[PDB]
């Protein structure tokens, strides 16, 4: 049973698949599960031999009662498949799904990096997007309908989605990008696009513009009810899931049996991420730390260490689990926020659940990761990325001999191809299968900063 941050849910009965879509819940809550299902040290036993699909249906199968099993597992071995998750650039198999490959010990530890963005577009997301696709289609299927998804992106998170999406029956992308302001790979990945049910608006603005035409539209329940608008970012459950499952796969993957803990370094301060790993941790998992790296974000930091924030979806779940999973006092902190200017969780004495949950938090500064991305180039013979980057240096801090370091490979340094020029004087490394990507010819449509535009677009594309 799924109920609200908020205080929504009790007395109901909302279901995996009733909040699949990803809306908030009635009272401007998110969806989480009434408790964390349990893995015991059976189960933990036999899942350590699974294939990254079943090991996905065992994880998905605790949180979702509603779907038969069988349409489960044939919904994860479609989505986890070695040609979907083909980039392996180490050396890897890509049957792994999500390779681990070991640099080597530092302060007397083992470091790998779990590779997680071997998918169509090369960064952590697709482990998420791939899976909401067929989650998607499979239920919208059930109603003969269609789902229109608004979404916004600066390039990363809607490369995923359009890759997922496309194709899939009953689903609709109308995507809003900064016209010209990308980087030509991400530009290119969305662009070069023809399916029919993709359609890629280049809204002349910035990023913050696009996301002020989508909650524009959020804000227009006709228009919504209408059209059947749609939402894949953080607000969805789903996607919480599905980062689950590759914490315990790099678990199994770091160890030899399930005497051994682990710890999982997150890049970003993502808190999807950290959510995903504080959930594997509740549920049994042997995570010894969470260790989050921040980079030079001021609030992230100010949050980790000191539990203060002076005036994200996945925050809200986070801190419902911080504040005792009391729906109450999550509502009285977003009206200290709103009312007071800001919070303070050491005052009120939840503070100390962060270190209780695992979590150690770090910095770096740009010099560090340039210095990281540098150092791994030399030593491991590998190209990293500045956000694997920041994750590394954080990770470095937290190392205690005898526990596996697991630092999550975000994204691929083709992604961000500025620091590795910076770094090491050369573009990223791209094997043929790339070749002519930013030349094929691009599709989309131009549009101004107007949410009613925006709006007229998707009207005269969907036929409702």
């Amino acid at each position: 049973n799924y109920i609200s941050t908020r205080g929504a849910g009790i007395g109901e009965r909302h279901t995996f698949s009733d909040i699949l879509l990803g809306g908030l819940a009635k009272d401007g809550g998110l969806y989480l599960p009434s408790e964390y299902p349990q893995v015991s040290a059976d189960e933990l036993a036999r899942w350590r031999t699974l294939p990254y699909a079943d090991l996905a249906f065992e994880i998905l199968s605790k949180f979702c009662d509603d779907i038969a099993a069988a349409d489960l597992r044939a919904i994860t071995r479609r989505t986890y498949t070695a040609d979907v998750y083909r980039h392996a650039r180490r050396g890897g198999n890509a049957a792994d799904i999500t390779p681990l490959t070991t640099l080597g010990t530092e302060n007397g530890a083992p470091v790998s990096l779990l590779e997680l963005s071997n998918g169509p577009t090369l960064a952590f997301k697709d482990m998420a997007m791939q899976l909401l696709g067929n989650l998607f289609e499979y239920t919208l299927a059930k109603h003969g309908e269609t789902l229109n998804i608004l979404g916004a992106t600066s390039g990363d998170t809607g490369s995923a989605a359009e890759y997922a999406m496309r194709g899939k029956e009953g689903v609709r992308v109308f995507m809003l990008s900064p016209h010209k302001k990308m980087s030509a790979f991400q530009t290119a990945q969305m662009y070069s696009l023809q399916d029919p049910n993709i359609f890629n608006l280049a809204v002349n603005g910035v990023f913050d513009d696009c996301q002020d035409i989508v909650k524009a539209v959020s804000n227009d329940h006709a228009f919504k009810a209408q059209q059947k608008i749609g939402t894949v970012n953080s607000i969805n459950w789903a996607r919480v899931v599905a980062q689950v499952v590759y914490y315990f796969k790099g678990y199994f993957a770091a160890t030899r049996s399930n005497d051994e803990r682990v710890s999982f370094t997150v890049p970003s301060g993502n808190f999807g991420n950290v959510c995903a790993g504080h959930i594997a941790r509740m549920m049994g998992l042997p995570i010894e730390k969470l260790v989050v790296a921040t980079n030079e974000n001021d609030v992230l930091d100010e949050f980790f260490r000191t539990g203060a924030y002076r005036v994200a979806s996945n925050f809200e779940r986070f801190v419902f689990d911080l504040l005792g999973r009391d729906p109450a006092r999550v509502v009285q902190l977003f009206r200290d926020v709103e009312q007071k200017g800001g919070f303070d969780l050491a005052a009120s004495g939840d503070f100390a659940r962060v270190a209780e949950f695992g979590f150690v938090s770090g910095r770096s500064t740009h010099a560090d990761r340039i210095a990281t991305i540098r150092d791994v180039f030399e030593r491991y013979r590998t190209m990293i990325d500045t956000h694997t980057a920041d994750g590394l240096k954080v990770a470095r801090e937290h190392l205690r001999p005898g526990v596996p370091m697991v630092v999550l490979e975000t994204a691929q340094p083709i992604k961000f191809g500025e620091s590795i020029r910076e770094a090491l004087g050369q573009e990223p490394s791209r094997p043929a299968a790339f070749d002519g990507l930013e030349a094929l010819p691009q599709r989309f449509e131009v549009v101004d900063a107007n949410a009613q535009q925006v709006k007229d677009f998707i009207a005269a594309h969907t036929g409702a």
